[PDB]
């Protein structure tokens, strides 16, 4: 309240690959409609498959990513694509992280339990995306008719 998850683990943050977790707030102006990202099978040393759902138009689509943690840092891979992200945030029961999307211009991201999180931990989780955004545009992929 809100001292969360201190130091963050990304594995831990994503609940040790046990859950889904949605896309609900992004600075990134091209962030995908409806985007969730589930574990498509067993950590193996440091790398988590994962399958991301999102709608492409007005059609449901999906992509095979490639996770590999270390600590907070989280490296995804999609063919020719590489994401570098850190997750900055986690809250206490890992209902809810933010996560810094490192590039030139770095975007900040909400990302939250599918299955349901604490108000009280979700609110800290949207407190910290506002001080991360500091008056920058947000998008809202969890309200894209999903
Ligand atoms: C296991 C929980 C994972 C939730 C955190 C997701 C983190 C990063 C997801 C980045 C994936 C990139 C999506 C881009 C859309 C695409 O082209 O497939």
């Amino acid at each position: 309240d809100c001292t969360g998850s201190e130091p963050v683990d990304a594995f831990q943050a994503f609940s040790e690959g046990k859950e889904a977790y949605v896309l609900v707030r992004s600075t990134d102006p091209k962030a995908r409609d409806c985007l969730k990202g589930e574990p498509a099978g067993e950590k193996q040393d440091n790398t988590l498959p994962v399958m991301m759902t999102f709608k492409n138009g007005t059609d449901w689509a999906s992509t095979d990513w490639t996770f590999t943690l270390d600590g907070a840092k989280v490296t995804a891979t999609l063919g020719n694509l590489t994401q570098n992200r850190e997750v900055v945030y986690d809250s206490q029961s890992h209902h809810c992280h933010v996560d810094k999307v490192e590039k030139e211009v770095p975007d900040y991201e909400m990302w939250m339990l599918d299955a349901g999180g604490l108000e009280v931990e979700v609110e800290c989780c949207r407190q910290k995306l506002e001080e991360l955004a500091s008056g920058r545009n947000q998008m809202y992929p969890h309200l894209k008719d999903c």
